[PDB]
């Protein structure tokens, strides 16, 4: 897997954001996670956490996995990094997302995220509180 450049266009919610990738605007959906919708418990906190993480970053990167790069809704599917720190993992570690949507061929960082989730749970963070 390799990281590619991208620029924030706009935060949307916990696990989605608009980025410009290869000079084109695209909604990205975070691989391997599920944040609550804004209208749900921990939804706003999830949205706020990622927004801050990406808006504060000097460098956003996208990392496609080995399988599908686009979902059925035309969203990019990737691991997103903000100054070297993976947003997908950070959300899980804070108990602001669950490991979810783990399809074969796009699950390279599954164990890593599961590791993060187990630690969030032990700490009973946010969603596990
Ligand atoms: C994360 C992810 C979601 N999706 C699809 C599954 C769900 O379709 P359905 O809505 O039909 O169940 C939807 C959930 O996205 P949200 O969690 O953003 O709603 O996105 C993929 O197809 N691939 C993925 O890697
Ligand atoms: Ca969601």
């Amino acid at each position: 897997l390799h990281k590619e450049p991208a620029t924030l266009i706009k935060a949307i919610d916990g696990d989605t954001r608009k980025l410009m990738y290869k000079g084109q605007p695209m909604t990205f959906r975070d691989l391997l996670v599920d944040t609550p919708e804004f209208n749900e418990k921990y939804g706003p906190e999830a949205s706020a956490f990622t927004k801050k993480m990406v808006e504060n970053a000097k460098k956003i990167e996208v990392e496609f996995d080995k399988g599908q790069r686009t979902d059925k809704y035309g969203r990019g599917l990737a691991y997103i990094y903000a100054d070297g720190k993976m947003v997908n993992e950070a959300l899980v570690r804070q108990g602001l997302a669950k490991v979810a949507y783990v399809y074969k061929g796009n699950n390279t960082h599954e164990q890593l995220l599961r590791k993060a989730e187990a630690q969030a749970k032990k700490e009973k963070l946010n969603i596990w509180s």
